[PDB]
């Protein structure tokens, strides 16, 4: 259970932006029926009224919440990959627009998954603004809970792995285009019942077996982090 609180854009906090440029759903419940309307854009997709400024090669710094601002961000229970994507804003998120640009699943290296970062890094995780045509785009952050994805949804609509997706508005100003974005996946529709790391038992399946769900990052992508890059005490 989270919720975006608002953007940094290289390290400088664009404030509150719930209901104002982030979409925000009316609570920090999860979508979890894989055909639902609700995977575009969570449960109240509709045009907010501010979109944040940012040029190609900065630093967007998405951050997440439980409850209250930079507190405990997500039950720690919650264990699982975070993705974002991008889709140009006149599309709403319909159609085949969705191109990610991130992945972090489980880091064998640190032996955690993505989620046990971003509550160490106080609810930041961050993409580089890829250079894309000018204009007015969504960027979906995605975080997938894998604690009760040993069923399907379909099968058990109790458990099942849950998503919490949050679409920021974000309008790119400053752009060569020098990697123009290409189609990309649908949502619903990307995740099926098959899709690999839907379904994943994480009490008897290693972590180290685990598959983020396709696609994979797209070419044009140039990286980002899960790492606090803003102090939201110091405000
Ligand atoms: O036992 C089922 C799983 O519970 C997980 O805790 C979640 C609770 O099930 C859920 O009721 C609660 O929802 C809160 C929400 O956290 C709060 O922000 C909001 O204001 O009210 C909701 C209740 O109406 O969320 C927690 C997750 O934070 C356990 O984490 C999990 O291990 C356990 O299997
Ligand atoms: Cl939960
Ligand atoms: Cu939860």
């Amino acid at each position: 259970h989270t919720l975006v609180w608002g953007v940094w854009v290289n390290g400088v906090d664009q404030g509150d932006g719930r209901n104002i440029y982030i979409r925000s759903p009316p609570n920090n419940n999860p979508v979890k029926n894989l055909t639902s309307p609700d995977m575009t854009c969570n449960v109240d997709n509709r045009v907010v009224p501010k979109s944040v400024p940012v040029n190609a090669g900065d630093t967007l710094t998405f951050e997440w919440y439980h409850n209250t601002r930079d507190d405990d961000i997500i039950a720690s229970s919650h264990h699982g990959p975070i993705a974002v994507y991008i889709a140009p804003a006149a599309s709403n998120g319909q159609g085949n627009v969705w191109v990610k640009l991130f992945e972090d699943a489980y880091n064998v290296t640190n032996s955690t998954w993505a989620v046990d970062r971003l509550i160490t890094a106080h609810g930041q995780h961050s993409v580089v603004v890829p250079h894309v045509a000018p204009g007015d785009y969504l960027f979906r952050a995605e975080i997938i809970a894998l604690h009760e994805a040993d069923s399907l949804y379909s099968q058990n609509p109790i458990r099942g792995a849950q998503f919490y997706i949050s679409c920021a508005q974000i309008t790119i100003n400053s752009s060569d285009d020098s990697t123009p974005l290409p189609a990309g996946v649908p949502f619903p529709g990307a995740y099926t019942d098959s899709t690999p790391g839907i379904q994943f038992n994480i009490y008897t399946t290693p972590a180290t077996s685990y598959v983020a769900p396709p696609p994979s990052v797209w070419s044009g992508a140039l990286g980002g982090s899960i790492a606090q890059v803003g102090d939201a005490s110091l405000e």
